[PDB]
């Protein structure tokens, strides 16, 4: 896909992971204002983006992961796990028939007439409180488990993280840019400094370090 | 063993097990329906210690069907009520916990298999006897409604008092007799509170001067 | 409009406030039931009048008066009797102005640039917080409440008293039938006896003081 | 004035009205600016009886365009201001007194005239000043989003210290002035965490050993 804006000779291609450098501090100001402001004067395509299919990252610590949207995601994903396991899960579904049978025993021995359905894989997930931990994630960390979650969202096309290089290690830009390629993610990293010696385009347009 | 008065009383009627209270002038009768609603007060009901019953001790029915026996405050009751018996069986209760710990890492595998970093915290009995969705069985005529009213009241050991509101209208003679009969077993305390006679049960009647008759002893 | 069951010979017509008399116990109980549960055996038209179009009132104190739904339609109705006193409303428009000064100038006093919209005369309503009461209602007061706010649900087509009777006086019977009457709305009261002697059918079917 | 201390630190650095402080090697920097998210802990900040600073004291922005300036909790301290303004002049509370007590019986009037037996409660102030929509004024550029942070900050008296981070890759060298100034004036004690220099105005550097060395004095 593509970004584009007036003061462009030619879109910005955006395949995979791509590293956007705006040397000037004003250039930088305002292409970040218009990320956040994408409904507009700043273009993704050749059909265009929609601004919900885009979610843009400032605060990297801040940003939640654990959205009622993703934790549904997760729980999906994790019931699927079970799916290519069919040996442990019937075993699952052994130890819930007993766990049922224990239950549907006091019910009978409980002076009320009770009824009951059945417990569900994934209502013990949802029981278990399973989330992403972040209480003690270091920026790295978070910056990956954000391109985790963002996989998950089959709506979202663009992933814009913004000034955020300053937080990331040579290897760590290494190892996020990795991850977007083996997930097949697009992903843009505006910055307002070049980012080491990585792929990148630099508006004063050029390219370095191909 | 139960006690109603009030101002305009000449003694208190007793309540001990079913009571038919037949309030034969209409005047009388809405007042003191009324007044049930709005207790908290005119009227008051008092155990054998003098004891006051308290608004939350006291089950107030006039409409049958409309009684909900799965709400949120009796299920949760219930629950607790499942729960408790786990905690009374320290054999099953080991049970228990050994299956919750075993589908515990079995799901904890899967989170660590996941390429996210997965935190989690338990799974409980309350949480299990929740998602099983355990309520209450529901009943397709009034009088049927009104045998698990009264179930539910014996079930629920802190109402007292349970206040059925002009439903003698639609009970048989025979279906009055059953509630009665099930009253008598499990030992309830009911108050019938009627707008005439109710067939030939032993009951009391209350004039238009709040003088006392028994009938049919 | 109409009722009808298959027992029935023929429908019974339902205009203005209508009593009738179920004076068979087990035939008092099935109807009320159907009347609860209506959906159906029982039948009110000639078009069919849908649930949601009947109300049915069984515990007259626990009935709710004060629902979202009608305090929203009193309050539009007390904005809309000010739109008949012009010259009274215009003075309410004059204090609430005088009031919004008051206000915005402590808002430019404040320390903070403020900004603001306007007070309104619904929402005056809202804040003074007027509903129906009812913590002291008789029997016969809650009856015409009900009537009272059945007319402004335009919605709903039939009011239905469940063995209320018992609880009025003749001449209460006899004012719930007037202002029925006065203000054009369709109720059924459902009785296991006759309720005095006001025009009444009984089905053992007949009618009586015509 | 105030203190930022922590383990590795030769020297507490000290925070007296804005403070521009270059973490240059790039794990110093995400590990100060990871620690202030978790602050509550390793790194502490105190003023100068030594009190520390805590959390809810602090105002940590690095989302300039997302900070809400129209928060519900900022909100409600705005309503609340507003009100105490009111109780602090006797003769204008007076004069709403007596133009609510108006407007309510010129109501009540219609609640009388209307069929139904309606009550009511009262009119208060809050209530006038939540239905008239007060809120802050909302800036197109992020520099003036700052200007307005600052003025958001200055205004919430139980915020002592406000940490922006990186944000001075946005700013110009004359609106990194402006800030400055402002903050001056207004003597508020504000942190910009920098991974490199900003311009040059005075500001401290703190290297790969955690040395402290000031420039531009
Ligand atoms: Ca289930
Ligand atoms: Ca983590
Ligand atoms: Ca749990
Ligand atoms: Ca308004
Ligand atoms: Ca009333
Ligand atoms: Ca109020």
């Amino acid at each position: 896909m593509n970004l584009n804006f007036s003061l462009l000779d030619e879109p910005i291609p955006l395949r995979g992971g791509t590293i956007l450098v705006l040397e000037d501090v004003c250039v930088f100001s305002k292409i970040v204002q218009y990320c956040y402001q994408y409904e507009s004067e700043l273009k993704f395509f050749m059909k265009t983006i929609k601004e919900s299919e885009i979610m843009l990252v400032t605060d990297i610590l801040g940003f939640d992961v654990n959205s009622s949207t993703i934790l549904k995601l997760i729980h999906a994903d994790l019931e699927s796990q079970f799916n290519e396991k069919p040996e442990v899960k019937s075993m699952i579904d052994k130890l819930v028939a007993t766990i049922t049978e224990l239950i549907v025993f006091e019910c009978l021995e409980n002076e009320l007439d009770l009824e009951y359905d059945e417990i569900t894989i994934l209502e013990l997930i949802k029981s278990l409180g399973v989330k992403v931990e972040t209480q003690s994630d270091t920026i790295f960390e978070k910056c990956l488990e954000i391109l985790q979650i963002f996989k998950y969202l089959t709506k979202k096309k663009l992933l814009i993280f913004v000034n955020s290089g300053a937080f990331l290690t040579k290897d760590e830009v290494a190892s996020l840019q990795e991850y977007i390629s083996l997930t097949n993610l697009t992903v843009l990293f505006l910055e307002p400094r070049e980012l080491y010696d990585f792929p990148q385009y630099i508006l004063d347009l050029i390219t370095k370090n191909m």
